[PDB]
């Protein structure tokens, strides 16, 4: 409840598929520090289940090796909002999307939000998009962001970006 | 060469004193990583010499301890362009600055500029200068950027923003 765009008439079926992280933003510096920092994730497909659920596939460097999680994120009232299960009461929201080029997306603790916001630029093929980085920091503009990482197009085709 | 913003009629006198590194940028994400990254300085203290040049005050993690060094920035011709000392031929160019508020700068290499481009953004008091922030990621937007970083009134008064 920190953000305040959420996008109208998502259909889920279409953000199917492949996906690059182009750009990460986070309200804390240690959520996206190191390669090994606990919400420095890299997403590499988005599947949704008939059910309405959202099947994600990602990389995140744990050990010293780039690991490949699978995580599901479930569907809520509200259609552009998702929830992940653990400790933490997590809530994914979908910002903006076109379908065909990008994505938008936030992450948040509906309990320590501020200290859990974390965003991300999703576009579908490793090129650096103009567009959806304008867009994307419009959006970031109004919350209270303190890192920012972007990556290049040779970093996006190798695992867990370099 | 590649910033193509300088300031014209710099009077490195009027830039003396306190100064706090708000938020800083870097072409390269290992240069201002984590806290121990090479080009992660925080800026202390702007000196003015007689003779033109420019005694800089700064605190750096190296060891496991927040150092303070002391470097000194020579003139050149251009009065808004000064020289640092090493095997890296390192130019430090003052982008803007209205003396009383804020002041942008950039560093880089004479040789391997692009992935020594780190620029920041110094205010004179504690506190988070809006209007420094949209000047300084208006002069950025032109910039092989691929890391921001911003820190919050409390940090600013840590040794090494904490
Ligand atoms: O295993 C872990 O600790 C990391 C969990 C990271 C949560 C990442 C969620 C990514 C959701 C993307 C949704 C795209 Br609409
Ligand atoms: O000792 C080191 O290795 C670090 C050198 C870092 C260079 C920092 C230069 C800061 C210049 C600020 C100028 C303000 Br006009």
């Amino acid at each position: 409840l920190i953000v305040t765009q959420t996008m109208k008439g998502l259909d889920i079926q279409k953000v199917a598929g492949t996906w690059y992280s182009l750009a990460m933003a986070a309200s804390d510096i240690s959520l996206l520090d190191a390669q090994s920092a606990p919400l420095r994730v890299y997403v590499e497909e988005l599947k949704p289940t008939p059910e309405g659920d959202l099947e994600i596939l990602l990389q995140k460097w744990e050990n010293d090796e780039c690991a490949q999680k699978k995580i599901i994120a479930e569907k809520t009232k509200i259609p552009a909002v998702f929830k992940i299960d653990a400790l933490n009461e997590n809530k994914v929201l979908v910002l903006d999307t076109d379908y065909k080029k990008y994505l938008l997306f936030c992450m948040e603790n509906s309990a320590e939000p501020e200290q859990s916001l974390v965003c991300q630029c999703l576009v579908r093929t490793p090129e650096v998009d103009d567009e959806a980085l304008e867009k994307f920091d419009k959006a970031l503009k109004a919350l209270p962001m303190h890192i920012r990482l972007s990556f290049n197009p040779t970093q996006l085709e190798e695992q867990c970006h370099i």
